[PDB]
């Protein structure tokens, strides 16, 4: 429905374009820029899947443990007439105990913002309980496409709420 | 169907957050950047639509009688955890018999190459016979929303090929 046609828009527009050549970026960062005491970024991009589509654009004010640390090189492509469309990354660090356990790019996944607003609009006749089978639904297509398609540059973090920070390293503990 | 969900995130995640604030950066380039002999940009964003779905990423090689000429300044916003996601714009020239005949904000519809795109790929189950539907109702439901909610800083140019430049022009002409 209409998170397949947001999901493919996801990889099509965002995810084929920027994955192949993130592991490079990271590398710049982590050689040229990244502080010569405070280790490496993570090799890969972690994305964020609340399943409710509450996308709060500031990362820091999710969740305390987490907060904003710097951007890799920025990306640039002509881009369906644009010169120098330009795709951009934050890298966040999660704290636990208060000291530094992880940093790594991370970011939520904007479509489902996009699912959450057509639930708040009257013409797009998109309804609540509608959203949160399509979020789930999007999320299940993403799968597939990166299933059979770049590949171990992308880590999904899907999350319902009855910490985001101790989500988020969870998964880092686990490569 | 799919370019229903695709008109609905092209207004909320583009048009939504950069239209508004649109005729401002205009201003601010043909003031404080334009060339001081050159004329004014004009204070509305076209956007080419292609019912075939081919959307080229270089304006410039679409058409000899188009060609880049600058960038508006960006305009940057913390977006779904990424902090100043870039929206960049690229002005164009228009040209009739060699002379500029108009300038302008230029560029294609993006979701009409994300809906190639899935024609072309087996898992996305798409036809191209889809999308030449897909292809008209994604400018009709983008022209619903347009209607009931900024306004007249956006004009939409459909066009079916059985001069692109002159395509434009006829819509400046009209305004
Ligand atoms: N700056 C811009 N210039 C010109 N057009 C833009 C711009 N911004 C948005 N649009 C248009 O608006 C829709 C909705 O996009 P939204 O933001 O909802 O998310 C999009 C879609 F899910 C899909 C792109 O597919 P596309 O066909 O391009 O659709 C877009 C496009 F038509 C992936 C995702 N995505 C794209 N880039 C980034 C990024 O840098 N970071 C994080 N996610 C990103």
């Amino acid at each position: 429905n209409v998170a397949h046609g947001l999901a493919w828009s996801y990889y099509i527009g965002y995810l084929r374009l920027i994955l192949p050549e993130l592991q490079a970026r990271i590398r710049t960062y982590n050689q040229h820029y990244n502080n010569l005491l405070r280790g490496a970024v993570s090799q890969r991009l972690y994305i964020l899947l609340p399943l409710d589509c509450g996308v709060p654009d500031n990362l820091s004010m999710a969740d305390p443990n987490i907060r904003f640390l710097d951007k890799l090189p920025q990306q640039t492509g002509d881009r369906a007439g644009i010169k120098d469309r330009v795709y951009s990354n934050s890298i966040y660090e999660l704290l636990e105990n208060g000291q530094r356990a992880g940093t790594c790019v991370l970011e939520y996944a904007t479509p489902l913002q996009t699912l959450f607003a057509m639930s708040q609009y009257s013409q797009a006749g998109f309804s609540r309980e509608d959203r949160l089978e399509q979020a789930k639904l999007f999320c299940r297509t993403l799968e597939d496409i990166l299933a059979d398609a770049s590949q171990n540059n992308c880590r999904l973090i899907a999350y319902q709420e009855p910490s985001l920070s101790q989500e988020v390293l969870r998964h880092l503990r686990q490569e």
